[PDB]
Parts: structure tokens; sequence; C-alpha cells
């Protein structure tokens, strides 16, 4: 049981840690001038939020202690040099938050805890349409920056 | 893994199969004058070919490879007689149908595949609805046949 | 008579045939994130099998016996690398889809088979419209291949 | 009056014993396909049970102490075989509530209990009312049901 | 060409033909209680001479000199005596109409008379909905009317 309430409160850090890898995408591409992509990360920032907020809301109603945990600073942008490489660090996040959930619905099986198992069930899904989603944007970034200037053109006309 | 991928695709062909079967029994419906069954036959066509594309959808998404089969001819028209052979080639589909969607779901759970299992649920209710409403007109079918010429009022009436 | 009703019972296995090319087409534009050329692809799949079953029910009305024959597994897909190779094959594809129309028109001209003549007269109209839709893609999509990451444009915006 | 508040209590139990029988009556009728006589009695054990509910509310007004008692499994779907068994039972049920109601305007005339009888006027009325429909109900499953397969035909129609 | 004009002269006489047979039939329904078949034989009579009608304006619109033939009396209604034996003599009608109109077709087809030809397309494809339409009527009249009193309640109903 320890196990389970231990990585139910890592699930809602890890959102938050996305919300602010998310935060740190939107501010290089802004400095960038990349104001389409940073939209996007800007609006993914908030959402990871909700997702942490709807764990916290669980579970309080559920007794499950939350204690927050320090949201630990995004250390990617420091490296990054082009949108190919944000897109990627972001596409390893959501493969991150994935095994996060699995691992969580992994503990709550084994404890047969059926609440959490069905309260995880539309995050599973929603990982699948966001992984996919990510993946096909770095496919097309890493295609269209192949001729210079023509990544431009995603931001500006798409975004 | 392996086993997975496999019932996965199996369950797209599965889909599209049940599709022409649906599409047979329409044709047999509408050759024999029993247009309301057939209009109903060929609604249900429709329905599982899309139920098959949202399995290719979600494979898609999630990276399990799909490679679309051959879809096999209907071979149950050749024998129906009456509507009642066919409702009844209907049922046996459809319990056809929810068994491939339980092997593999069981196959998504002897993986921990916690998404696929997630994806499959509305299916599986879906499938208790359809198997429920099938016996259901079964049901009606042979005890209105039981008169000469009720059973088109059926047809007629819904 | 004989030669026209096999030709009509096998027209409506080539509409099923096309709509399963179709469909494989979308798959391998979605499984390589070219969505917009996918969502084109699983439209089309969707009217094939609308032809289709306008020949069902033709038949069905002018008493033609229909027997449903399998639908074979599409090829192509296996050695497509590039979106020309995938819209070269649904050219060709819609040219069979034509000339297998042209054939039952020669045969029911054969057989001074007036309703069947008529009922085909808008497919004919309709195939010229669509292999002119494809060839026209196809012209676009290749020229726009001649620059990296151009193509990915084309996909984005239109489509 | 000792009988008065005793008679009071077993009409509150005859309403939620009869809403249960009807729920039982849909049961058999929905497991045996006769969906539109299943969803009639599925309407008629709703209203009995608000019936029940009207009788729980008087009695609180007027200070008839209510104690719930046992609501009695329903058994004649044990010998149920067709749905002239399942009407024949329900008719029965209805004169059955008819008699309880009765019972209790009996009871409340002797006590000159003056608002109990205006409260029951309307149950009476209403009762005149079920036991009429549910008898012609009857009558028309007897005789719809002397041919074959007539009587499906006409709980898909009507209901 | 003579024989051209002359079929097309008998075509319309063929439509009004028809248009009296039709009238002739919704008699003989409303004479023996069929009143739901006899609005719809009355409703293919008004139909068939707007086909006649469509004819004779096209025919002056193309210098067709129209000489207007006696329209027969029917004569089948003297032998039927249920409705199976007027909706067999109703398919057997358009059995005759869509015959004629393939002898026209056939005529103009010789002459090369392409606007003939494209007239008579929609009449072509028309007569195969109206044959199966009536063969599927006949089909539920032959198969009710096999209990005494079923063919009575579908007229009363459908229709
Ligand atoms: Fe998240
Ligand atoms: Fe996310
Ligand atoms: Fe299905
Ligand atoms: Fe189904
Ligand atoms: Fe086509
Ligand atoms: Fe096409
Ligand atoms: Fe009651
Ligand atoms: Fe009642
Ligand atoms: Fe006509
Ligand atoms: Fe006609």
């Amino acid at each position: 049981s320890e196990e389970l309430l231990d990585l139910f409160n890592r699930q809602v850090t890890q959102e938050f840690t996305a919300s602010q890898v998310y935060l740190s995408a939107s501010i290089w591409f802004d400095q960038n001038d990349w104001e389409g992509m940073a939209a996007y990360m800007l609006a993914e920032s908030a959402e990871e939020r909700e997702h942490g907020l709807g764990f916290v809301d669980f579970a309080n109603k559920r007794n499950i202690p939350i204690e927050l945990q320090a949201v630990p600073a995004p250390v990617s942008c420091a490296e990054w040099s082009s949108p190919e490489d944000v897109w990627q660090s972001i596409l390893e996040l959501e493969q991150a938050n994935t095994r996060s959930l699995l691992n969580l619905a992994e503990a709550a099986s084994t404890c047969h805890d059926f609440a959490v198992m069905a309260f995880l069930n539309p995050f599973h899904l929603q990982q699948v349409n966001e992984e996919d989603k990510i993946g096909s944007i770095l496919a097309k970034v890493t295609d269209e920056n192949r001729t210079p200037g023509l990544l431009r053109s995603l931001d500006v006309v798409s975004f």
C-alpha cells in the first residue's frame, strides 16, 4: 500500500514537472521568435498543470495523503539550439509521463485498486494521443528544417 | 509484443469480415423483398467497418503496425432460406466478434497493456448490447414466423 | 445474360478492392505523419465503398445476382517509400477502375442493355474527374518534393 | 386508533411490494424479449413506489408513525411461462392493492378520520382506472395469443 | 425514320393505356374495400399519364408528329378476384411498359438518334425502380394473404 501512495504522489510532481518543462520550451521559443510553437507549449504547460490538479482532487476524495514536492528547475533549456532539440525533449517528457502512469497503474493493479485503475483509463488514452501528436510534429519539424528558413513557415502558417 | 500485435491485426480483419457478412445479409434480404431487414443489415455493415477504422486509427497512434489482410468472402448466404437463418448467422457472427475482442483483451491483460485495455472497454460494452439486440430480434422473428405471412408485418411495420 | 452479369458482379469487387487500397494509402501516410494526405485517402476509401454499394443496390433492383467475393489484400504498401510512390499507385488504381467501368459498359452495349448503360453514365464522368484530380495532386507532389521538406507544407496547409 | 395506524403501515408495504412485483414482471418480459411489455411494467414499478412515498409523506405530516417493513421477494416469476401468466398476476396484484386501500378507508371511516378519507379519494379513483386498464390489456393478450406469433407482433407495435 | 416516329407515338399510347389500367385497378380495390391499395393505384395512374405528357412534350419540341390513338378499355378487371391477381396484372403491365421503352431505345440506337436516347435514359432507370417496387409489393401481398385476414391488416397500416 505504501508503494501505491508514493507513486500517486510522485505522479502529481511529474505532471507539475512537465508543466514547468513546457513553460521552459515556451520561453526558449519566444526568445527565439517562434511565437507559434511558444503558444502551443504554453497551452500544454497549462494542461499538464490541470492533469496534476485532477490527481490532487482525486487523491483528496480517496484519502490518498498528498504532500507537494519541489518542482525541479527545467534543465533541457540550457542546451537547446534549434526547434528540433526542443521538440525532441518534449517527446521524451511525454514518454516519461506515460511510463509514470503505467507504473502507477501497475501498482494499482497489484493492490486490486479498481477505483484508481478506472480513474487512470482516460489518462492512458490521452497519453497515446499526445505521444502520437508530438511524434508527428517532431517528424514535420525535422523534415522542414532540411531547407533553410522553411521551418519558419510552419510556425507562422500553422500553430 | 508478438501475440498482442498479431491479435490487434486480426481484430481489424474480423471487423471488416463482419462488415461484409452484414452486407451479404442485406443482399439476401433485398433479393427476397425484406427491405426493412435489408436496411438494418446495411446500417450494421457500415458500423462494423467504422469499428475496424477505429482499431486502425488507434493502432497507428500506438505504433502497432497494421497490415491489411484480404477480407474473406461471406459464405453463409448460399445456405440461407428464410429470415430466421440469416438472423441466426448474424447472432453467431456477433458472438465471434465478442470472442475476438475478449481474446485481444486477455492478451493485453497478460502484457499489462493498460492503454489497449482502456481502449477496448466501450467495445466490450457495445458487444453486450449488440448480442442482446440481435438475440431479441431473432426471438421475435422465430415466433412471428410460426404464422404464414405474419413476419412480413415485422419488416413492413418496423 | 452471362458475361454482363459476371462483369457487374466483379465491378463490386473492383470498388471494394479500391476502397481497401485507399485505406492502405491512409495507413502508410498516418504512419509516416502525413495526416492531411491520410485524411484525403480515408475519405476516398469511404467513397469507393459507396460506389460498390451503389452497384449492389442497382443489381438487387435489376435482379442481377450478386455474390460477394474476397476483397484482396492491398500489396503496394510493401514497396511505398515516399508520398509520390503512394499517389502513383493511387493513379494506377483509378485508371484500372476506369477501364473496368468501360469494359462493363462495352458488355452492356453489346447486350443492348440500355438501363445498365444509363446507370454507368455518371460513373464514367466521375472517373474523368477523379483521374484528373489524382493526376494533378501527383504533379504537385512530384514538383514539391524536389526541395527537402517542402512537401511537408502541402500536407499541413492544403489537405 | 391502533388499527388505523396498522393499516396505514400495511398500505406502505403493499405499494412497495407491488413495486417489486412489477419490477419482476419487467425482468421476466425482458429476459424473454418482450421489451415493450417490460417498459410498461418498469414504469408501473416506479409509479407504485411513488404511491408508497405519497403515503409515507402524508403519514409524517399527520404524525402517523411509519415503520418500514420487509419488502418480500416476488415469487410468481418462478412459475410464469407466457405473457398471459404475467398479466394475470399483475391483475391479481392490482386487485390486492384495491383491497388494501378499501380496508384502510373502512378503518378511517370507523374512526371518523375525515382527513385520511379525503387523502384516499384520488387513490380509490386511480385504482378503478388501473384495474380497468390491466383487465383490458389481459383480454387483448389472451385473444391475440390464440394465433402463434401474433402477440409478439403487438408488443413491437403498441407499448 | 418512320419506325422511330411510329414507336414514339406508340409509347404515348402505352403510357395512357397503363394509366387507365391503374385506374381500373384502383376501382377494383375501392369496390372491395382495399382503400390503401386503391390510393396507391390512383397515384400511379396519374404518374403514368405524366409520363405520357412528357413524351408528348418532347415529341412536339423534336418535331415528331403525335397522333393520339384510342386508349383501350382495360379488360383484366373482368377476372381479378383477389388483390394478388391485381398486383400480378400491374407487374405484367410495367414489364410491358419496360419492353416498349426498350423497343423505342433500339430504334433510336439504330437511327443514331442521340437526343432520343438521352431523353429515354431516366425512364429506363425509373422502370428498373418500378419493376422492383411492384415485384416486392406482390411478394408481400402473396405471403400475407396465406393467413385469412392478414392482408387486410396491412392495406390498413402501410399504403
Ligand atoms: Fe500529463
Ligand atoms: Fe502532456
Ligand atoms: Fe464490430
Ligand atoms: Fe457488431
Ligand atoms: Fe469507384
Ligand atoms: Fe475512385
Ligand atoms: Fe398503488
Ligand atoms: Fe398500481
Ligand atoms: Fe410509364
Ligand atoms: Fe409506371
